[PDB]
């Protein structure tokens, strides 16, 4: 689906795929884009982060809808 992804700086960004692919995958299509390692990143969905591994299917979202997600920075 068209995951919605907006950053702090409002820099949007919109990358369909099938929310079977691993968070790992996703983060990477960022990582090489914006060239920030997630080191210094963190997503924020809901209260709650993201773990490595598993998918989002897998995951069994309970909207299951528009998927919302917002990088944030390391520090400041």
């Amino acid at each position: 689906m068209q995951i919605f992804v907006k950053t702090l700086t409002g820099k949007t960004i919109t990358l369909e795929v099938e929310p079977s692919d691993t968070i790992e995958n996703v983060k990477a299509k960022i990582q090489d884009k914006e060239g920030i390692p997630p080191d210094q990143q963190r997503l924020i969905f809901a209260g709650k982060q993201l773990e490595d591994g598993r998918t989002l299917s897998d995951y069994n979202i309970q909207k299951e809808s528009t998927l919302h997600l917002v990088l944030r920075l390391r520090g400041g």
